[PDB]
């Protein structure tokens, strides 16, 4: 009986195996835009993805992860709220069964159709596994998706999904450029939080961009053809793989912009 997103194993049950689910800095949260104070001390955010090297894409039974070779100093996030440098290891999405839901963070309670998470580890800790033992081990860049015009840079992801339909399937996925997934503006909100799937560890400086990207209805429909089940098991469509907003517990959300 493993964790998932269903009635008997979903977010409301996670705390039994992962008591930190009720911790002091859980994610996602609702971003109340009126009360996220502008912080002029935030230096500009630096997203440097030139020469990033993707390796593989994996259906892990919850979402799909595009994994990067993080053995060298390339694909880094720095500046903004961050001290030091954080190295990209993977990205993935959360999405809905319907366009009206799917994101994890919300903006004045608004849910977007999906949300992209680019996961990075603080290089001072040597690798991801040691970084997740630290309260400043991770930085996740979150990007909202709305349904409208297609995002051309997403298409190469969409087109490999048929080859990883079910849990445990993976495929070679080299030379994918995540710069094609980024909106124009780097204006953001930031706050201290956690991973949003088990083990829910409280390592993350969250950086959530204000500007969504647009993807087409057809692109998100192909996300919704993935399966949570493994091959040869009854088909359960991979949809609504988002955790709802969690209590803020007096954390402050800061805005990079006026
Ligand atoms: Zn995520």
């Amino acid at each position: 009986h493993h964790w998932g997103y269903g009635k008997h194993n979903g977010p409301e049950h996670w705390h039994k195996d992962f008591p930190i689910a009720k911790g002091e800095r859980q994610s996602p949260v609702d971003i109340d835009t009126h009360t996220a104070k502008y912080d002029p001390s935030l230096k500009p955010l630096s997203v440097s993805y030139d020469q990033a090297t993707s390796l593989r894409i994996l259906n892990n039974g919850h979402a799909f992860n595009v994994e990067f070779d993080d053995s060298q100093d390339k694909a880094v996030l720095k500046g903004g709220p961050l001290d030091g440098t954080y190295r990209l290891i993977q990205f993935h999405f959360h999405w809905g069964s319907l366009d009206g839901q799917g994101s994890e963070h919300t903006v004045d309670k608004k849910k977007y159709a999906a949300e992209l998470h680019l996961v990075h580890w603080n290089t001072k800790y040597g690798d991801f596994g040691k970084a997740v033992q630290q309260p400043d081990g991770l930085a996740v860049l979150g990007i909202f998706l709305k349904v409208g015009s297609a995002k051309p840079g997403l298409q190469k992801v969409v087109d490999v999904l048929d080859s990883i339909k079910t849990k445990g399937k993976s495929a070679d996925f080299t030379n994918f450029d995540p710069r094609g997934l980024l909106p124009e503006s780097l204006d953001y909100w930031t706050y201290p939080g956690s991973l949003t799937t088990p083990p829910l560890l409280e390592c993350v400086t969250w950086i959530v961009l204000k500007e969504p990207i647009s993807v087409s209805s057809e692109q998100v429909l192909k996300f919704r053809k993935l399966n949570f089940n493994g091959e040869g098991e009854p088909e359960e469509l991979m949809v609504d793989n988002w955790r709802p907003a969690q209590p803020l517990k007096n954390r402050q959300i800061k805005a990079s912009f006026k």
